């Protein structure tokens, strides 16, 4: 059981120390490496219960016992006495760059996951190269390092989410006592853009200042992998190379889909686009009803737009559905029009995008309601949110091996291994696992301490907690309260549950008994909290910390056992008492 | 041991069933005791753990093993055929009513803890009188009934935060692309505080409905307990009288104090009189350095107000000092003024206060410094936060024989018992325990199921967290790291830290390195999360949800397995690091 470990460990670290605490031999072999700018993992023996045994078993590779040892790509290098004589003779710098391959490691794509993958295996020393290339957009639309999330996913959505929230500020501070008057106040869209395109222009510049200072090898370039050592690479004059690794990680990541109608493509733009457009969209037309088509809504709609979505049947599949529609509620009663059980059919142009003066075109976009009714409208920008897929075999010649399921995602083991055995794959494109940056990020750097420094920990999907950053926003974690049912029946389920007011909304005359949260609870595992559920203000701040007890199988008792804090929203979790099947209404 | 339990609770309850859920005969006398409308408690046999050997223990006060059996203040009644032979020959009601005293029980004081016990008590049908008067500040300031959080405590405060709050929104807006000059915006004190009190006058009024839809008894009368069964009163036109009842809970809470220093009473204020004060204060001095002292100049400098603060010695005394320094440096560089060590000798008055033309008078403060040197400046409004404390004096007649310490405050058992067997006492009066609205309530609910319900279950008064709502906030839930390292060693301590940036301040050009959080963990029990410490935006809603996490025994490693929900301030509690020991410095 332990040979296994080390002998893993030996083969893929790509400079490692095995050492102890006390030890001055190993201290000064330690100083030469430092001296030496050579990075390298090290593991203290008198650390881990069982190193005893690992002391025996590494005598298997080097016919030694004793610490130091040091070793370089699954070769004994010597003791501490050989070590220096490498170090005074000058042979120790080519030692350490010896290798088979070019690098120890080669990841495909520069986003969440690769990113953080990469910067975490140089720090043990391993030679790592990372890839980036941002394919456009079909009316062109390009952005930097650093992925999905920095240039066009939750920095500037929520960027633009927190304009759109300052629009009631404005409202609510009125009734507190400034003296504004927010009817004669407007929003100015180019301003907006710039500014957040200013900041995450800092985090492009941020990412390659990092991987700079941490000796990471970037290359602006696509990726392909033609054989599972190889990684063929173009640049941006098209010259075309080959560069090999020991290690492969493919992070590649998703672009959005689009539906197969006439003047999709040509007409219509996605989130993509949407968050360095230089002009406002104007009238919208938002097509689908995932979280991208919600959130993208809800704020073009406080921003003062004329907004509509288009839902073919339920918004937000895959989320609990009463919460599922008691978001949609709020943003229809705060200005969002829906084309409810409609589908689109086509895209025609009346006016070209004006690109000097600075203005959106015009389209007329027909579809049909499931009924066979007709819908016919005008809008000046059409935003399609219907999906989002991967697109492998730009990446991935089918003759190396990487088994993919239906969605073309890759099948992975829980230690993020494909069917090829020096290759992973972390991130969206990792069949099966909740797609979101925080997840990416964690499974990037667990698998390079388990490649480059012989740790074992493994990524935990279970349980991810989940924010929706709509207008009222809508945090969660655990189970769906049907998925509950489904999985125990409706006789061991017990939910508990309550409206609530932000204090914060009394004096501006905000809603009564809108916001609202709800525990679903087991009753035959001593009631213990299978989902959690809340709609209402800085839901995700909310939301985190309970992930933490949910992870640790927080039971109603622990939530009884722990006081409020007074006054907060997120305190109404630990007074939680009228249960559903009681009957008792849920407003205060 | 169940022997003893079942006769506490037959001799506490005022009406209590026996039962079964499957009987028959049971639902024949709940639905003869609903229709009747008497409120009763019910303890289902046949849903406890050793609820056969109830039964056979029933015995010795009834005679019979059998279920239904009713009790009345300790006396039993009869099984479902004399219930009904009381019930159709019109003595039902005055077998029930019955009593050695007046009421079940007598609660004096009509805030957190005290209108929460009363309306628990009612629902089991206990007769209950909850009294409550409201002693006039010097200046003469009143208010109705709810206590001191709902009426100049938690609520008016938070309230105000949230207006100081709404200026840097309007600040932001303009950097999120809104159109609106914040320079030429001002505030109105008076617009708010008619806002703020119209909420609170909504809140006073909803206590006297709920405790008359609770048939409790409210007496707006002063209470002094001069036996144990046997209160006196006296009402709005001093009429006195007596009124006995069998359980007491004293909830009479504090006041402010006042240095013992010329003129303070007399042009001095507290924080009583602030949240209805009909004038803006003007240029202000707050002597004092507690959560009160810094809350309040907090919010009055971000009106606008020309603030002073003058402390003795430190800041937020008893709460850890790095986080105590980091919230008042937050405040010093967005215009909160400080006079350290500091203290006042008296108080001149120069303008007595203009109630015609609502201004506030003008006043001189003399003072010294810690060395020697004096202090001597004009300000038209004085606050006084300098502590509060009980004045059981007025409330308990020392011949009763209830103990009390050193400060004032009422010495209990666990279960809020004082030294006279059938007295207790909760919230602030309460000594030794944290004094917050959250606690009160909970010691108030759960001590009313106690006395009439048969419950058992104590309130757990340790790791209750709490929030400062200084203009930046501060939450915290355990221990303070010197308190940490004081009783476990240095050597047994490590600290994981980290600065943070809010995404909201990015856009907005807000500081980078001054929202801060730490981790206080104990090395030799598996890195147990001793203390939780954070500064920054919604501090509060942060905070919560990892009380539940503390009190289950949560560990770095649980932080560390849990993913974060990005972006929000609270993930970067999931990815800490950096440890002090290491000295790497905590900035992003
Ligand atoms: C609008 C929107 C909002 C979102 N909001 C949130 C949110 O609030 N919270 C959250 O947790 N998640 C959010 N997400 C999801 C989050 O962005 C993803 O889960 C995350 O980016 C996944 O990271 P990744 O490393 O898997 O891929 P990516 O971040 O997409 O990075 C992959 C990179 O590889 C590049 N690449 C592709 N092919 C090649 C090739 N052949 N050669 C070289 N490079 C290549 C891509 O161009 C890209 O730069 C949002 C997504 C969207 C679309
Ligand atoms: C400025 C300020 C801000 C605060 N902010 C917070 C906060 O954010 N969060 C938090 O958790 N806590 C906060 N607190 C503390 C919180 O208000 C108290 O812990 C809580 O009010 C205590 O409740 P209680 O039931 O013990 O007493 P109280 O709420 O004070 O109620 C006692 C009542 O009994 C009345 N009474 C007194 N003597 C008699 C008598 N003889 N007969 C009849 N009635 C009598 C009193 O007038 C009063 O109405 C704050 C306190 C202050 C002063
Ligand atoms: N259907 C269909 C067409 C389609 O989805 N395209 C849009 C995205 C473009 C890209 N971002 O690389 C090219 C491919
Ligand atoms: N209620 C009420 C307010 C009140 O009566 N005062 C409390 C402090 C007293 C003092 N320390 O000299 C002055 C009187």
């Amino acid at each position: 059981g332990t040979s296994q470990w080390l002998r893993k460990t030996v083969d893929s670290a790509a400079v490692i120390l095995f050492s102890k605490t006390t030890c001055p031999y190993c201290k000064k072999v330690k100083d030469v490496l430092a001296e030496a700018k050579i990075k390298h993992a090290t593991i203290e023996l008198d650390q881990l219960s069982n190193g005893s045994a690992i002391q025996k078993c590494l005598a298997s590779f080097s016919k030694i016992e004793t610490v130091p040892q040091m070793f370089v790509r699954g070769k004994f290098i010597g003791d501490s006495q050989t070590v220096l004589k490498y170090y005074s003779n000058d042979e120790l710098a080519g030692i350490v760059n010896e290798s088979k391959y070019d690098y120890d490691l080669i990841v495909i794509g520069g986003g969440s996951g690769g990113l953080a993958a990469g910067k975490e295996a140089a720090k043990y020393g391993a030679k790592t190269a990372v890839l980036d290339y941002v394919e456009p957009t079909p009316i062109g639309t390009t952005w930097g390092l650093g992925g999905t999330c920095v240039n066009v996913g939750c920095i500037p959505k929520k960027l633009m989410h927190q304009a759109g929230l300052l629009s009631h500020a404005l409202e609510d501070a009125e009734h507190f006592g400034w003296s504004l008057d927010r009817s004669k106040i407007s929003h100015n869209w180019s301003t907006m853009v710039e500014g957040v395109q200013s900041h995450i222009g800092s985090l492009n510049w941020g990412y390659k200042v990092a991987l700079r200072d941490n000796q990471v090898t970037y290359l602006n370039a696509k990726g392909r992998l033609i054989s599972p050592h190889e990684v063929q690479i173009t640049d941006k004059n098209q010259k075309v190379s080959t560069i090999t690794g020991n290690k492969i990680i493919l992070a590649t990541g998703e672009r959005p889909k689009y539906p197969e109608i006439p003047g999709a493509v040509e007409y219509g733009i996605t989130s993509d686009d949407l968050f360095s457009l230089p002009y406002f969209p104007g009238k919208t037309l938002v097509i689908g009803a995932s979280y991208v088509a919600l959130e993208c809504a809800g704020f073009l709609a406080s921003l003062g737009g004329d907004v509509t979505v288009m839902v073919r049947s339920i918004l937000l599949r895959g989320f609990d559905q009463q919460m599922a529609e008691k978001v949609g509620d709020y943003m229809e009663n705060h200005g969002v029009k829906f084309a409810k059980l409609c589908v689109p059919d086509e895209i025609k142009q009346l006016k070209v995008v004006d690109t000097e003066n600075n203005k959106p075109g015009l389209l007329l976009v027909k579809g049909h309601y499931t009924d066979g009714k007709k819908f016919e409208e005008e809008f000046e920008t059409v935003i399609f949110a219907v999906g989002r897929e991967p697109q492998l075999s730009k990446v991935l010649c089918e003759t190396v091996g990487v088994k993919l399921d239906k969605n073309g995602r890759v099948v992975c083991t829980d230690d993020e291994q494909t069917t090829v055995s020096n290759v992973y794959a972390i991130g969206d494109i990792n069949a099966g696992k909740p797609q979101l940056t925080p997840v990416a990020i964690q499974a990037g750097r667990y698998l390079a301490r388990r490649l480059f420094a012989g740790a074992t920990e493994l990524t935990d999907y279970s349980n991810v907690a989940t924010t929706v950053f709509t207008p009222l926003e809508y945090g969660a974690c655990g189970l769906s309260e049907e998925d509950a049912i489904e999985k125990y029946g409706d006789k061991d389920i017990e939910v508990y549950h309550s409206n609530f007011k932000p204090l914060e909304w009394t004096v501006a005359h905000r809603e009564d008994n809108v916001c609202y949260m709800k525990l679903v609870c087991r009753k035959s595992d001593n009631m213990r909290v299978l989902g959690l559920h809340v709609l209402g203000p800085n839901a995700g701040e909310i939301t985190q910390g309970y992930a933490v007890a949910i992870k640790m199988g927080a039971t109603k008792a622990d939530f009884d056992r722990t006081i409020g804090i007074h006054p907060t929203c997120s305190e109404t979790f630990t007074t939680l008492h009228v249960t559903k099947k009681s009957g008792v209404s849920p407003i205060v």
